[PDB]
Order: C-alpha cells, then sequence, then structure tokens
C-alpha cells in the first residue's frame, strides 16, 4: 500500500532511531524523514521551502523531546506513537479512497497537517505551506551606525542562534516593557547565564508573531558597549543625536548590552547616565523603553546603591539554568553545530559536556561553558585529519576537552627547568651566604610546587622570612625572582599601617586597603601571574592586609570587581620580618606570639635566617670586592685587596644590629671613589694595577697604584 519510496524513508527514520536510541518515533520524526523522500521533498521545494532550515529545526525539536532508553535489561525498542501510526493510516484511507494505487511521500505530507496539534504541522505552517499547496501540487501534475545593532534585521535572516527554553524570562521581559511605568526590563545574571540571548531571543519573537497585538510594531536595537567610554568623539553630542534619531513617535526599543559601562562607573565628561536619564519618563515629544544587561554584583553596589537609574529599571533576574535544562539547550543547537562539524554526538556526550563543565569549569556558567565544549570536541575531530564519525561513545572526548579548559599548563621534566630546579639552591648559594637551610626549605618548596605536587588552589609558596636586620632575606627573594625569571612585585607595609604617619609630612589613608585591593595588588598580580610577591615587614600591615592574606592563601585567588581578577595560582609569596629576632631571646615562642597560629598556620613554611658568622661576613666582603674586579678587569685594571684591608671592610660594613647593610657604602666609599680620579686622568686610564692595602696604628686604607701598556717592565 505504501511506495517503495516511503517504505525506505520510514526505514531509514527507523534507522536513525535506534542509533539515536530513541523511545519513540513520533510525527516529527515522520516529516523528518520526508526531506529525503523524493514526492515530499518535490512538494516542499514547489512552495519554496528552504529544506535546511527545515530540517534543522526538526532536528533540534526531535532531540529536545523524544526520550532516550540506553539503560539496562527493561525490554525497549523504538516504538512508533499512536500518532504516527494515526498519520499514516490517514495517508492509506485517503489514498484508497481517491483511487490511487500506492501511498507516497506527499500524501503522508497532506496527512501531517490534520494532526492539528502537532509541532510538525506547527513548522508547516511557519513555513507558509498550506495543506492546499500540497493537494494542488499533487493533483495537477500526473538606526545606528555599525556594531551588532538591529537584531529584528538579524531574527528575519539567520543571524541570531535559536533561544530554547526560558519562557517565564520572556514572559517577564514582555510584560516589563508592558507597563505605564518602570517600562525598562533589567536582565542580572552571571557571564554565559544567557542574558544576551534573551535579548535577542525577543527579537525573534517579535517577528514571528509570538509578542501580539500592541508590540507588533517594535524593534530592537542594540547599543555597543561590551567600564567607562570616553576615548574620542565626544560621546555627548553622538548619544543625544542618536535618542532623538531613536523618537519621531515609534515603538522602538534600545537593547543596552552591558549597561554598566555607561552608567554606574562614573565617566569622563557630561552626555553618558545625564542623557539617559533624560528620555525615561517625558522630556521631549516621545518615550522609549530600554533593556539592559548587567551582573548581579554590578547592579547590587554600582547600579543600586550608588544610583545611576536603578529605580527607573525593573530587575529579573536570569538564573544558571540546571543540568537537564543545559542538557535541553544542547539538544536543541546539537543539530547545527553537528552539520557544521560533520560529526554525531551521543547523547551520553551531551550530559558529559554539562554535567563536567559543572564541576570542573568553576570560574564559568551554565549553556556558555557547555556549548564551547560541545563546539570544541567537535573541532578536535577534525585534527584527525577526516573528522572521525564519533559512534555511540563520546564521554572520552568530552574528558579531554573538559581537562584542557579546567586545567593542564606546565612544562617540568627532563631538561630546561630541571638544570635550574637542581641547581637553584647552588645559584642562590653563590649569592647569599651563611643561610644554607633558608636556602635549602625554600628550593625544597619550590621543587614541590613544581613536580605538579601541592594544590592548584592554592599559591605557589608562602613563606615567612624571619631573622634579623640585614641577613639576606631581601637578597635571597630578589635573587629568587632572578634565578626563576619571573618578575618582582615588592610592596612596603609600613607604608600599608593604616594611620600612623602624619605629624612628619606624607598622609594619604583614603587607600592603603584601598591601594591594595582597588587598584595596585590586584592590578600588579593581573599584569604579571607568574611572580614573587615581596612584601617587606609583614608585621607592621594591618589586619585587613591579613584577612586578604589569609584569603590569598586558601583560595589563590583575590577579588577586585568580578571574574575573578587576582589569581595568585603562580605567585611565591614571601614576607620578611624583623620582629622576633633569632633585644629578644628566640628559641620558640617569639615569632608565634607575634603572627596568630592562624596566620602561622597558613604559611608553607617559616623559614629562618640566622645571624652572619665571621666568615659569612668576609665571604659578602669578597663578592663585593669580585664584582668590582668584574668591572675593572674588563678595563684592563687588576685589584688586589689584603688580608687586613679586608678584615677593615668586615669591620666597618657589618653593624650587629644592621646586618650587611651598610657594605655596599662602605665599599663603594673605600674601593670604587678612591680610583675614580686615577681611571679618568691618572695612571690607571690604559690600565694597571691597584693594591689597596692597610695602615695598622692609623685604621686607614693605603691605596697603591701601577700603570702600563700591560705590564711592561716595572
Ligand atoms: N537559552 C538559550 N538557548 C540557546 N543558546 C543559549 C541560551 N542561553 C544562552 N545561550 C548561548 O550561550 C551563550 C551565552 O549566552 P549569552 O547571551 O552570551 O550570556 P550572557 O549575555 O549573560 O553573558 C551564547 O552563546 C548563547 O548563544
Ligand atoms: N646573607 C648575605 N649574603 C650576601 N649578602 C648579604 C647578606 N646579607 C646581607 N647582604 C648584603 O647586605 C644587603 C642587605 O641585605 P638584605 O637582604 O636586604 O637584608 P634583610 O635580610 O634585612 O632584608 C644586601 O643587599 C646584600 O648586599
Ligand atoms: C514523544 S512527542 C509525541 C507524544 C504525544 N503524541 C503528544 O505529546
Ligand atoms: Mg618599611
Ligand atoms: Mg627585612
Amino acid at each position: 500500500m505504501l511506495n517503495q519510496e516511503l517504505e525506505l524513508s520510514l526505514n531509514m527514520a527507523f534507522a536513525r532511531a535506534r542509533e539515536h536510541r530513541h523511545e519513540f518515533m513520533t510525527v516529527e520524526h515522520l516529516l523528518l524523514a520526508l526531506l529525503s523522500n523524493p514526492s515530499a521533498r518535490e512538494a516542499l521545494e514547489a512552495c519554496s521551502v528552504d529544506l535546511v532550515a527545515l530540517r534543522q529545526e526538526l532536528e533540534a525539536f526531535i532531540e529536545q523531546t523524544t526520550p532516550v532508553l540506553p539503560a539496562s535489561e527493561e525490554e525497549r525498542d523504538t516504538q512508533p506513537t499512536l500518532s504516527f501510526q494515526r498519520v499514516l493510516q490517514r495517508a492509506v484511507f485517503h489514498v484508497q479512497s481517491s483511487g490511487r494505487n500506492e501511498v507516497t511521500g506527499a500524501n503522508v505530507l497532506v496527512a501531517i497537517f490534520s494532526e492539528q496539534e502537532s509541532q510538525a504541522a506547527y513548522l508547516l505552517r511557519k513555513h507558509e505551506v498550506s495543506r492546499l499547496d500540497v493537494v494542488n501540487f499533487i493533483s495537477h501534475g500526473t538606526r545606528l551606525e555599525n556594531f551588532t545593532t538591529n537584531l529584528n534585521q538579524l531574527a528575519r535572516v539567520g543571524g541570531i542562534d535559536p533561544l530554547i527554553g526560558r519562557e517565564k524570562e520572556l514572559e517577564r521581559a514582555i510584560q516589563v516593557l508592558c507597563r505605564r511605568r518602570k517600562n525598562n526590563p533589567l536582565l542580572v545574571g552571571e557571564s554565559g547565564v544567557g542574558k544576551t540571548a534573551i535579548a535577542e531571543g525577543l527579537a525573534w519573537r517579535i517577528v514571528q508573531g509570538d509578542v501580539p497585538e500592541v508590540m507588533a510594531d517594535c524593534t530592537i536595537y542594540s547599543l555597543d558597549i561590551g567600564a567607562g567610554t570616553k576615548y574620542r568623539g565626544d560621546f555627548e553630542k553622538r548619544f543625544k543625536a542618536l535618542l532623538k534619531q531613536l523618537e519621531q513617535d515609534t515603538n522602538s526599543i534600545l537593547f543596552i548590552d552591558e549597561i554598566h559601562t555607561i552608567i554606574g562607573a562614573g565617566a569622563a565628561s557630561g552626555g553618558q547616565v545625564d542623557a539617559a536619564n533624560l528620555i525615561k519618563p517625558l522630556l521631549s515629544s516621545g518615550k522609549i523603553r530600554v533593556i539592559g544587561s548587567t551582573t548581579y554584583q554590578e547592579f547590587s553596589n554600582i547600579f543600586e546603591k550608588d544610583r545611576a537609574l536603578a529605580r527607573r529599571f525593573q530587575k529579573i533576574d536570569i538564573t544558571e539554568p540546571s543540568i537537564e535544562e543545559t542538557v535541553q539547550i544542547i539538544n536543541g543547537l546539537k543539530p547545527k553545530y553537528e552539520a557544521h562539524h560533520d560529526v554525531r554526538y551521543t547523547a551520553k556526550a551531551v550530559r558529559a559536556a554539562v554535567e563536567l563543565a559543572v564541576k570542573y569549569i568553576n570560574d564559568r556558567h551554565l549553556p556558555d561553558k557547555a556549548i564551547d565544549v560541545i563546539d570544541e570536541a567537535g573541532a578536535r575531530a577534525r585534527l584527525m585529519p577526516v573528522s572521525k564519525r564519533k559512534k555511540t561513545v563520546n564521554v572520552a572526548d568530552i574528558e579531554s576537552v573538559v581537562a584542557r579548559i579546567a586545567r593542564i599548563p606546565e612544562k617540568s621534566v627532563s631538561q630546561s627547568d630541571r638544570d635550574t630546579l637542581k641547581n637553584l639552591g647552588d645559584r642562590l648559594k653563590m649569592l647569599v651566604f651563611g643561610q644554607d637551610k633558608a636556602i635549602e626549605a625554600l628550593t625544597e618548596a619550590i621543587k614541590m610546587a613544581r613536580a605538579g605536587l601541592g594544590h592548584e588552589h592554592k599559591p605557589v609558596g608562602s613563606f615567612l622570612f624571619a631573622g634579623p636586620t640585614g641577613v639576606g632575606k631581601t637578597e635571597v627573594t630578589v635573587q629568587l625572582s632572578k634565578a626563576l625569571g619571573i618578575e618582582l612585585l615588592r610592596f612596603d607595609m609600613s607604608e600599608y599601617m593604616e594611620r600612623h604617619t602624619v605629624s612628619r609630612l606624607i598622609g594619604a589613608p583614603p587607600g592603603y586597603v584601598g591601594f591594595d585591593q582597588g587598584g595596585l595588588l590586584t592590578d600588579a598580580v593581573i599584569k604579571h601571574p607568574h611572580a614573587v610577591l615581596l612584601l617587606d615587614e609583614i608585621e607592621k600591615a594591618h589586619p585587613d592586609v591579613f584577612n586578604i592574606l589569609l584569603q590569598v592563601m586558601d583560595n589563590g585567588t583575590l577579588t577586585d570587581n568580578n571574574g575573578r581578577k587576582a589569581d595568585f595560582r603562580n605567585v611565591v609569596l614571601v614576607m620578611t620580618t624583623n620582629a622576633g629576632v633569632r633585644n629578644s631571646t628566640d628559641a620558640m615562642e617569639e615569632i608565634k606570639k607575634i603572627f596568630t597560629p592562624e596566620f602561622r598556620n597558613r604559611l608553607d613554611n617559616i623559614i629562618w635566617f640566622d645571624h652572619l658568622s665571621t666568615d659569612v661576613i668576609h665571604q659578602v666582603v669578597d663578592k663585593f670586592i669580585v664584582e668590582l674586579q668584574v668591572q675593572l678587569d674588563q678595563k684592563g685594571v687588576s685589584l688586589e685587596v689584603s688580608q687586613e684591608a679586608r678584615n677593615w671592610l668586615a669591620e666597618k660594613g657589618y653593624d650587629r644590629a644592621m646586618g650587611a647593610r651598610p657594605m655596599a657604602r662602605v665599599i663603594q666609599d673605600n674601593l670604587k671613589k678612591p680610583l675614580a680620579n686615577e681611571l679618568l686622568f691618572g695612571s690607571l686610564v690604559d690600565g694597571g694595577q691597584v693594591t689597596v692595602a692597610l695602615d695598622k696604628e692609623k685604621n686607614e686604607l693605603t691605596y697603591g697604584f701601577q700603570s702600563a701598556q700591560k705590564h711592561k717592565a716595572e
């Protein structure tokens, strides 16, 4: 009773149903099958139907609504719906009654129209295909500039990707826009949640006539945004001309995506908020409606408490879609992604994209991150030259995709990083002396973190460098940053005490915590994610800084503005202290008294620094002499410093209270200054020799000079 062609179309659609593993074969599956069927295809072509725009829509509906049965043991195979059988019987009854031999696809197509409540019938009516057109086919023949504006125009073609679900939110927006006062919807939600999607989706509903009667003549023009808009062009005169052009007496809605840029954040010149607040009630011969978009926090403080327009807008909470609602969203977009990637995603991969992104991609939200994993996974197939189809198993693909987004970044094996880290303790020991323990405890902690051992939610290392003044605490961290090849961010905590400096001259506390949070600390760590953060004199810092520090050491993040701006994941935090000296006896309790157990227990290590021995002080002196020798040897000048003069430099360049802090000046005043004259207009111009000695019963340095081409004669 049925054609060979139609019987094939049925079998091929039955085939797709036990591969996608559908429990139901529906009327929508039937129309989908009919797109392959020559008679139904020619009928639809006759009415000027874009087969693809119908293809994508049927496919999207089918995947969102058909139950999936890959579970276990219990009896399930594809079962046609009562409705599906009803359409075929309607087609056979009509054909037999018409005097025709067999049922063709075009006859089944006529039978679908009679399923009054079906989606298949609904789509045929949307594509403007009437039942009469198929009957007659069978019988006879045996304003703004340039950005992403005018969403109504983008909807009539195919620029806007479809909006799935969210009826309550659109309904609420339409109702808000329909009010007499406070007519302006304000979509509030996290990034990726689907705010732009709702605005764009509204423009489609206006075109489709699914927003009737008084909102038919509406057009949604989208403005340009995305935190302060004034570069060049004078914002005040272009906007005034725009709002007036939007007003000739029309029902024009203006979508301002990321509305916190113009208003709330505080601009430089006028116009901005001041001009947008103007047209909201009645300050002309007309009125405009605005759809805004912002995040939870930027609505909370900068919009509602600071107040720029808050009351005139109606807030609509746009929540993150749940797992199953996101599965429906992905299922509704899946066919267009599959067409583009030439690949098929299994229902298990779809659920996995959603569920794995929820668990592991915490920095992002719902639809957005799940859609990016799905797009990324399909693109990934191309890299295997062809694009390997994907049978019934894709979870593993999704797992690699999610793993790459969620984590990974680190090179650390058999060479470059290996040699540096294996010699880090030796490289530092050749610049900082008498503190082998400190260096060893520090490098042990770096290597450990570099081996992938440690936490991902915490800094590379959090250390408390404790010890006396001038023993190598600052020098070690400066060198640590030079040996690791990373930036050095330095902050003095004595400049971050809240109100201690006044009677002198300096005084600036509206910042401090505001200096660190608002800008400085956050800005520096965003600019240089891989760095060593040195905080001098940590004991002098205000408790607000300590809470901020307690968060860094726990969360690995710090928040000034959202999207989790400051990332301390790749930072070596170093805090130096002069607190409990290793006029105080120290063996235990001293450092413990000054810093709370809560702050101390978040440290990776309290790295202790000892006093400098007599031998160490001499090594420091030699280091200064060798640096000078390096400079002098290049100019053909040889510097020799005697033992007695080395003892004299050691004596003068080391205070027990100040450490080796006075050494640089002592070396400068006694070894560098006395050679300037001779190197410029004396015996050392063409090279030579300097001998520095000591005159004992005088305790002052002796300076001998000798010159020559090289060392010719004496
Ligand atoms: N309900 C939806 N149906 C289909 N796609 C959606 C839906 N909601 C969001 N998306 C998609 O997810 C992404 C995030 O949506 P978007 O509107 O940009 O979120 P937001 O504007 O809040 O940052 C966009 O690619 C959008 O196409
Ligand atoms: N342990 C040391 N090894 C090598 N040089 C040192 C040592 N200690 C102090 N110096 C010299 O004296 C200066 C002061 O040391 P620094 O690390 O700044 O002191 P602090 O431990 O108080 O932070 C250094 O810049 C360095 O020139
Ligand atoms: Mg200081
Ligand atoms: Mg110090």
